[PDB]
């Protein structure tokens, strides 16, 4: 889909209505699988940290480490589709220009590439953003394929602010998740039994970000 029906027949009014919206089958097959490919490359040519060190014992051999993460910019060599990915986010998002609440984003951070090693670990409950740093939309993209949350865990659970309900969200292959990086959506990744790759981009708001630089 060109993405401008998308961004304005979808991702506008939902982002309005739920605050949270998943776009399946994204890119298609042959970019997703591409994305996929210089992820894997990246993490196998060791670009990623060790991981989040989650337990901590007196003995550091026994240390057990969580999600593992790089930051790309999109232009590095072998991330040249991960910019692509990116310019793809970019533009979907400056079709939804001044329709997302009353949000004027003006910029983004650099792709936050995060893999989840599969050894049991997860990723606890949190607000991207609770003090207002300027970050008003979270963009995840899964690569994933086939992915059995039944057997490998790793789902994204939201808990929507004021409502008694969860909204699980599977980290399937080419799918692509929008959601308020504020209070409303605090959330955590269950448990991943598999490696579990997603990449992340945030989005700032021009106020918030401009009023953010003094309290630092
Ligand atoms: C590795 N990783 C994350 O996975 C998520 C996150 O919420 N992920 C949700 C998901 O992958 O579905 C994060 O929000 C996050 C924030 C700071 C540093 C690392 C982080
Ligand atoms: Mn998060």
């Amino acid at each position: 889909l060109p993405a401008l029906k998308l961004a304005l027949e979808y991702i506008v009014p939902c982002m309005n209505k739920h605050g949270i919206c998943v776009v399946d089958d994204f890119l298609g097959k042959e970019t997703g699988q591409q994305i996929g490919d210089e992820v894997r490359a990246l993490h196998d040519t060791g670009k990623f940290t060790d991981g989040q060190l989650v337990s901590q014992k007196s003995d550091s051999s026994k240390d057990i480490r969580g999600d593992k993460i790089t930051w790309i910019e999109g232009k590095e060599p072998g991330c040249e589709t991960i910019g692509l990915l990116m310019s793809s986010m970019d533009d979907l998002i400056r079709h939804c220009n001044g329709k997302l609440g009353s949000y004027k984003i003006n910029g983004r951070t650099k792709a936050m590439v995060a893999c989840y090693p599969g050894n049991g670990t997860g990723y606890v409950r949190h607000v991207d953003n609770p003090n207002g740093d300027g970050r008003c939309v979270t963009c995840i993209y899964y690569l994933n394929k086939d992915w059995d949350a039944k057997v490998s865990g790793g789902i994204l659970r939201i808990f929507p602010e004021g409502k008694a309900q969860f909204a699980d969200i599977e980290p399937k292959f080419d799918r692509l998740l929008f959601f308020w990086s504020d209070r409303r959506n605090p959330h955590e990744v269950q448990p991943a039994y598999a490696t579990r790759y997603a990449i992340t981009v945030w989005y700032f708001d021009a106020d918030e970000r401009a009023r953010a630089k003094v309290k630092y």
